[PDB]
Parts: C-alpha cells; sequence; structure tokens
C-alpha cells in the first residue's frame, strides 16, 4: 500500500523504512571535511557523484558503497549512517534530504556541498521509472496519477519545489554549490573545471578530459559501480527500467499529455513564481 | 528464472551461482587461528546453535552480522567475506559448505569447528519452506518435487548425505565438534555445558541457565536479532514461511505420505550404510 510504505515525517513523505531510526540521522556526527551531495531523487545524483568522486582520487566497489547513501536504512541489511561511520575520510556523503531534515552537524561543522537539481518535468519522468523499478514501491496506476502526486509533493522526500527552493537559498553560502544537470548536459566540460575548483584542485587537460570520458552516458551505463546492476533485483529491478535509462533532457515530451504539461507547467509557475534559480531554457 | 538458472553444480556441488561467481575470495580467503567454524547443512538448526555460542563468548545487532555467513554473497549488497575481514577476532563464521569446499585455511590453520546435524527427513521439511521463503529461488512444484532433488543431492549445498558423512568424517579431529540438533531438544543442558567445555569455558549453573533460557525457540521467535525480521522481505518472506517456523522433531510425518518416506528411508539406509553417526532414536 502507498501509505502503508511511506508516512509523512516532519512534512516530508518519506519511506517510513528511513525515518525509524531517525535519531541516527539526526544526531549524526559531520567531519569538518566530509562532502555532501544533495539531490531530488533522480536529478543526476550518480552522475555528480562518479565526477567527485573522480576528482578526490585524481572490479571497482559499487558507487552506494564509494559514497555512502546516508539516510538509506532497511533493518541491520542495509545501513548509510554505519558506512559512513566507517569510511575514512575524506567522506562523501550522498543524500536526498531537503536543508531542514539534513544531520545539523553538517551545517554546524560548514561542510562544503554540491546540490544538484534537473527541470521538474523531466525529474518526474525519471522519478516515474525508479518507482516502478524499485520492487516495494507501489507502481502508480499511471504516469498521470503519479504527476498528481508529484505536483502536491506526495512522493518519497516530498515537494520539488520546496526542495530546491530551501537549498538554492542555502547555496547563498560560498560553501554551497549549486548546480544544474541540463548545465552537465550542455557544457560538462565548464562544469567539471568548476567542481575541480569549488572543491580545490588544479584543474588540467588530462584530469578534465579523464572525467568527461568516463563519465559520459554510455560509459557510466556499461560501468557496473555506477549502473547499480551491483545492486540486488529483489530490491531494483532494473528488467522493469533501467538505471541509466535515458540520460537526455527533454523525455517529459514522451510523457506528459498537452493537458498535463499545460496543468504541470501553471503549477509550476505559482510555485517558482519567487524563485530566482537559473535553470537553462529548453 | 528457472531453477538451473539460479543453481548450478560447482565441483560436484549444486550452489546458488551468486556464491560461486567470486569464488576465489572463498578460496583464499585468510582464516585466523582464533576462529571458530560452525558448520552445517540448511536448515539443521544453525540459528540456534550460533546464539548459543554467541552467548558462551559473551558469558551470557542481527545474528547475521554478528556471525557472518562466510559465503553468502549478493553482488556488492551482501558480502561475508567482507564482513568477516572487518570483524574483529575472535571471529564465529558461519557456513554451509561441504568440508572440500570450505577454504583450506581454515584446516591449515587448525581451527576448532562445530559441526551440527540433525535428522534427513526433518531437515528436507524444513529446507522445502526455506526454499519457499527465499523470493529468489523457485518454488518447488509439491514437497514430493522437492524430496526426490533432495535425494539426489539436486538442492543448494548438494548431498546432506554427502555433506554429513565428509564431517563426520572430519570430526574425528578433537578439534572439529560433531553436535545433533535432535539432542539439544531432548538434552539442551547437556549440550550446552558441552559446548561451554568445548570452548574452554567454565559452565557454572547460572550461565547455563541463562542460555538455556535465552536459546529457547519461544525466545529466539520472539528475538529480532534471531528471527531474522531484520532481513528485507524482499529476500526472506516470512509471509510464505516464517523462519523460526516449529522447531519440534518429527515434522516430516505432516509432510510425507506413506510411499514417499519408504523410499527416502530405503534410500537413506544405501546412503549411510556405513556411516556411524549417532543419530538420536526418534
Ligand atoms: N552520466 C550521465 N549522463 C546523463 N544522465 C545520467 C548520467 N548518470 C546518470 N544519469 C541519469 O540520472 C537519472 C538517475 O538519477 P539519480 O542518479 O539522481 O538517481 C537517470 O535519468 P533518466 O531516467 O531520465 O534517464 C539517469 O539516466
Ligand atoms: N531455539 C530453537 N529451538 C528449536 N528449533 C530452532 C531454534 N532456532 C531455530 N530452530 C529451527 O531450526 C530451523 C532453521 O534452520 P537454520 O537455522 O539452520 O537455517 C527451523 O526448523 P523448522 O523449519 O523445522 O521449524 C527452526 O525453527
Ligand atoms: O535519486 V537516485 O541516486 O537514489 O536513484
Ligand atoms: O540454514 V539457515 O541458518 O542459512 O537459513
Amino acid at each position: 500500500e502507498y501509505y502503508e510504505v511511506f508516512g509523512e515525517f516532519r512534512g516530508v513523505l518519506m519511506d517510513k523504512r528511513f525515518t525509524k531510526y531517525w535519531e541516527d540521522v539526526e544526531m549524526f556526527l559531520a567531519r569538518p571535511d566530509d562532502l555532501v551531495i544533495a539531490t531530488y531523487p533522480k536529478s543526476g545524483t550518480t552522475w555528480i557523484s562518479e565526477v567527485v568522486y573522480m576528482i578526490y582520487k585524481e572490479k571497482e566497489d559499487a558507487i552506494f558503497n564509494r559514497i555512502p547513501y546516508l539516510e538509506c536504512r532497511n533493518e541491520d541489511l542495509i545501513n548509510g549512517i554505519k558506512q559512513l561511520k566507517e569510511k575514512e575520510s575524506p567522506r562523501i556523503v550522498k543524500t536526498h534530504l531537503p536543508p531542514k531534515l539534513l544531520p545539523a552537524s553538517f551545517w554546524e561543522k560548514n561542510c562544503k556541498m554540491i546540490y544538484l537539481c534537473r527541470n521538474a518535468k523531466d525529474v518526474a519522468v525519471s522519478y516515474y521509472y525508479f518507482l516502478l523499478m524499485i520492487t516495494s514501491y507501489p507502481n502508480p496506476k499511471s504516469f498521470s496519477e503519479f504527476v498528481e502526486k508529484f505536483m502536491q509533493g506526495q512522493v518519497p522526500y516530498g515537494s520539488w519545489y520546496d526542495h530546491v527552493k530551501a537549498w538554492w537559498e542555502k547555496s547563498k553560502n560560498s560553501r554551497v554549490l549549486f548546480m544544474f544537470y541540463e548545465d552537465m548536459k550542455e557544457d560538462i566540460r565548464r562544469e567539471v573545471v568548476k567542481l575541480i575548483e569549488f572543491l580545490e584542485r588544479k584543474p588540467s587537460a588530462e584530469l578534465v578530459d579523464r572525467i568527461i570520458q568516463h563519465t559520459s552516458f554510455q560509459e557510466m551505463k556499461n560501468n557496473p559501480s555506477t549502473n547499480y546492476t551491483m545492486m540486488p533485483e529483489e530490491m531494483m529491478n532494473q528488467k522493469v527500467s533501467p538505471f541509466m535509462r535515458k540520460g537526455i533532457i527533454g523525455d517529459w515530451k514522451n510523457h506528459f499529455p498537452e493537458a498535463l504539461r499545460e496543468r504541470f507547467d501553471e503549477h509550476y509557475k505559482q510555485q517558482m513564481k519567487d524563485c530566482t534559480v537559473k535553470f537553462r531554457m529548453e
């Protein structure tokens, strides 16, 4: 059941398994040099995670082991916090939490953070398939039904709108880098150099080019460490939908009927009205 | 997936292909002098004796974390070897491997070991439900169909007969304790004192009493650490059949039709003809 699996937690619909032991996330102890990589689900977290990991590093363990998913928790089988506690510094932390739910210690230690977003319509499409692929998540009755929920913020991790706005505001901090999926798509070289500098490293052709080559869609698909094939089918059924699905901009055009798009875009307007964030023109 | 797509014959032993894909990790496993191996044929009471032994170690977390399942492996999500490599000594190792497949390092380091067996007919019954509960294991068409496979050793971990016989011979070693599920059922205090001494500890009446009270079936069935409820339903569906199912002797009488029992028992006699193992009369 949808609401048997998901429950509102502090104003944010969440996977009850991630909030059962919330005290572990709340009291999580951050380290000065921890780097937080935050995104709303399906905005390209895997992509920027690999880029950042490559920068740090100047049969490879799954990305979910290399970069622990902070709040991910499934009783005693899966525990991101446990992984992070045993991870040697500098730790790279992945999260989908809105600023209000992120462990306060990260803000307190003034940790560098990288927030990545993607245009809402394309997020909704990728998110829709994500729900299909996750065996324990009830499959939406249809894309439209799912979009209605997406607009209401009635999906895991809540409102995409509140998520982006809050993080955008947090990005006022020079230690919180705000990025766009579409910018990495339309101008990767620049975004990579930007990241390398934000992380205080010397950008060289060798480094930038190795990263660009290694992080292309085709390359990350085909990479077992990043395509999530190292993750049990009983959990993530990629037969339903692969993780590295399309990796393009504008897939919403193949899913949003005319009516829904106009309704979605109108709603978007109302939501992001007073938000100065600059998404790339399509 | 078909039965033989999931299971494959490995060095004469039908195995879960996921446990043999990276066999080199098991084969080259490095044992430590003080490692204690707890070996059993699936569904013979491994959880029971594991908890008893653990309690002895702590002088009165999920058990699969406290006592790593050596060869268990599911790509990068589950890895017993990885767990053991990070486990501080003295390590307690769980395994269902026949002596010929057990990492040679254990024999080389002459590690103490505890082998536990259960009467074949009751093992087959418990094993049958185990197959039903494991989501990724094809459910037998019927108990009979499953028993035919069991007699042929065409089930994960192979022939129960070869398993018991080989380990029985290995038990000649004073450092390899051979025990029976039915003995723990009919006389736990003795079996507990026996274990406490094998592990070189003092069998106080208080300690023995603690263990007996804590390792009863009714207790472990309600202990989340041992009833495997700390393990995702997507993997182990206890709704199909609970782990702590019955915990009795003779459940075969409720499953083996007359014909099958006579056929099974006849086969058993030819398989075990020259085995001096003393199974408890029931
Ligand atoms: N190197 C890359 N280039 C382009 N898109 C990528 C990518 N790596 C991951 N993605 C895309 O990011 C989405 C997964 O999101 P996340 O990593 O946040 O969970 C998928 O979107 P699509 O479903 O639209 O294809 C996936 O294809
Ligand atoms: N404390 C206990 N007392 C009696 N039986 C126990 C027990 N703990 C586990 N078992 C039994 O051991 C079997 C599980 O085997 P294993 O632990 O090796 O996988 C189950 O058998 P049944 O299916 O007959 O009920 C289970 O109920
Ligand atoms: O948004 V994702 O990186 O958990 O699939
Ligand atoms: O035989 V068991 O202890 O892996 O289920």
